[PDB]
């Protein structure tokens, strides 16, 4: 159903903004 | 078809999951 | 809703390529 | 269109995949 397809895009996006949060491991880099 | 895109995007989340399971690399800091 | 679960998996699609960008930290080996 | 949908979600599981390739990162730990 379009509600529990849209609920799961916004959970995929709001993860890979915390992996981008995690990925400031560019530290060791700068 | 729409249980299929649910399906998959199921197993997008559980593979970022992993990957943000992985990145706890940041251990080294 | 179906031409925005397509601009949805655009944006998902280029947020992992910038995360696979961030990657090339494998420099380090 | 359905098939767009289809196409796009498979280059994302295959770029996962090349991810999780990048992420064997984890040499600086073993």
């Amino acid at each position: 159903r379009m509600k529990q397809i849209e609920d799961k895009l916004e959970e995929i996006l709001s993860k890979l903004y915390h992996i981008e949060x995690e990925l400031x491991i560019k530290x060791l880099l700068g």
